[PDB]
């Protein structure tokens, strides 16, 4: 029953991102997180000490590829999140394959506590969009005019975002091939109400203690089935791994 993997093939810079081909139609949320081999996903309180060079590369693919990046407010005011950064060759391709320049920004919240004056805000090319609920988003809009697009994305109830909603919400705006990288809050909504497509998990080869948390928080107790796609590697010892629904 048992089979052992190795490095069958070398991947030329067109068959990665063909590995990680958005579906042609259709919405899609993509998860893109790293982990330690103990499930930890902080390494004092960054991820970015655990991520090498090949896990960067495969980050920045994804975001090449995406025509949104959803990330909950908590990510986005952590020390050092910009606003994403394509490169010349990355606004390349992107046009070629018929999106924008830049990936568009997606903030979510439920509370609407934005600042006129935050990092996200700042130094992006294009003004993000604040995905909240019904509730708030008619004042939220008013303090961010000028910064955001705000956008109402409660279901039945005006008090919550939901998940299901805000997805169809990106897609109705063109928006179809999404990215999510974080926070584990947001990604735990998003597991809970069962909208993840795809995990893109990278393994990194350390094991960190007991004190980080996952990947993923909160009271949410699911047991999704998904199925392997590929498994990537590099000289590092890092599994780049890619997971499906159902
Ligand atoms: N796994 C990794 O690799 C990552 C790890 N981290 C670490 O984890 C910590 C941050 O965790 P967290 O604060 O949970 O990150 P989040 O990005 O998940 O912040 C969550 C915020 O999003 C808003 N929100 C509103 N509706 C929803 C919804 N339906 N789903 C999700 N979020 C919603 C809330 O903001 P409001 O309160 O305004 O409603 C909530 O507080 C940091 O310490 C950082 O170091 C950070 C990024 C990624
Ligand atoms: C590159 C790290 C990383 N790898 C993988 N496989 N999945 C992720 N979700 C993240 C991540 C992350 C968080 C969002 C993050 C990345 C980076 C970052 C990404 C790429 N190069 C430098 C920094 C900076 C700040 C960050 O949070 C504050």
């Amino acid at each position: 029953p048992l089979r052992l993997l190795s490095s069958v093939h070398y991947l030329t810079d067109g068959e990665l991102p063909q590995l990680y081909d958005y579906p042609d139609d259709g919405t899609w949320l993509r998860a893109n997180f790293i982990s330690s081999l103990d499930g930890g996903a902080t390494v004092d309180g960054t991820s970015g000490a655990m991520a090498g060079p090949g896990d960067r590369f495969v980050f920045n693919l994804l975001r090449e590829l995406a025509d949104v990046i959803v990330v909950g407010v908590g990510t986005v005011r952590i020390e050092g999140y910009s606003g994403v950064r394509m490169g010349v060759v990355q606004r390349q391709h992107r046009q070629a394959r018929g999106q924008s320049e830049v990936p568009q920004l997606a903030i979510v919240t439920r509370s609407g506590r934005l600042d006129r004056d935050m990092a996200v805000f700042t130094r992006t090319e294009m003004a993000p969009l604040v995905l909240t609920t019904t509730a708030v988003a008619d004042d939220t809009r008013q303090r961010l005019a000028g910064l955001a697009e705000v956008i109402a994305c409660s279901g039945d109830d005006p008090g919550t975002v939901d998940e299901a909603v805000l997805v169809s919400q990106l897609a109705a705006r063109g928006l179809r091939r999404i990215l999510t990288e974080g926070g584990p809050t947001l990604l735990g909504t998003f597991v809970e109400r069962d909208v993840l497509d795809e995990l893109c998990l990278t393994i990194a080869p350390y094991v960190v203690g007991g004190l980080a948390r996952r990947i993923v928080t909160g009271p949410g107790q699911v047991l999704t089935r998904m199925r392997c796609a590929h498994v990537l590697t590099d000289d590092s010892g890092y599994l780049y791994t890619r997971y499906v629904k159902t």
